């Protein structure tokens, strides 16, 4: 594969590992790099969490406007929305959008307490065909991303199936899938968005952790109706827990793969 040699070049140049699953949803064409290698998922588990909340609301197990108390003591770094409401209540729907749109960490912990913790996310993964995702810890420990450590990891292929399931498949009844898509489209964190031409938009979840772990998973929507499933997981090859994250590389990856999918 020639796009295969281009990706090996980016790895060499930046001392990174690139995990990629990119599919054109209309043509059924897919492109892959380390699709089955394990990467820390970091905040990308939040889509599955919000998806499961929506599933549970469908059946009346919970309700989206159910209130949850935000304890100041439960606050954890990178919680821009839950911080504003510490000592008060947010609804589950609010917590979902905080987790998805701003990667609010405490929002995700609260959502995890509601749905059954890390094991519930794993079970969810399995329910949608995702056989590699395992969540083991809470925010913010899950982002530790130690090389070789299987905890809180997935693979580009495994995350693609689940992201496809929840945004373009049958995990949710179609109108609730529509809401999940709207929730992710309003996100303020997209990395891939920078490598897309004018007119394109994304329903995607980014993740960032140690060792430069920088992820972005979701669907890119073309102006002319096109639909691209894009899952990018990258980490430094170095044993530097504090290696720089690779946000500009995602955007560069996005622009690189797009012409070979269209």
């Amino acid at each position: 594969a020639p796009i295969d040699d281009q990706l090996a070049e980016l790895e060499r140049r930046d001392n990174v590992l690139i995990g990629l699953y990119a599919a054109n949803l209309q043509s059924g064409r897919r492109i892959t790099h380390r699709p089955d290698e394990m990467f820390a998922m970091c905040s990308t588990f939040k889509g599955y969490v919000a998806a499961r909340v929506l599933q549970m609301a469908e059946h009346g197990e919970i309700s989206l406007d159910n209130r949850v108390f935000v304890d100041a003591d439960a606050l954890v770094p990178n919680s821009p929305v839950t911080e504003a409401r510490a000592g008060a209540e947010m609804t589950l729907a609010e917590l979902c959008q905080a987790a998805l749109q701003r990667s609010d960490n405490t929002a995700a912990n609260l959502l995890l307490k509601t749905i059954g913790g890390p094991a519930a996310v794993t079970a969810f993964a399995r329910s949608v065909g995702d056989e590699r995702t395992r969540l083991d810890r809470w925010e913010v420990e899950l982002n530790s991303a130690i090389p070789g450590d299987p905890r809180d990891t997935s693979t580009p292929a495994a995350l693609a199936v689940g992201y496809r399931a929840i945004l373009a498949g049958d995990a949710l009844s179609p109108p609730q899938r529509g809401l999940l898509e709207d929730w992710m489209r309003a996100n303020q964190t997209s990395s891939m968005r920078a490598g897309l031409p004018e007119g394109w938009t994304t329903a995607d979840k980014t993740g960032s952790g140690d060792y430069g772990s920088t992820n972005d998973a979701g669907i890119a929507f073309g102006p002319d109706g096109q639909r691209l499933l894009l899952v990018m997981m990258t980490r430094s090859q170095a044993h530097d827990p504090k290696a720089e994250n690779l946000r500009p590389l995602i955007g560069e990856l996005t622009a690189l793969v797009l012409p070979s999918l269209l």
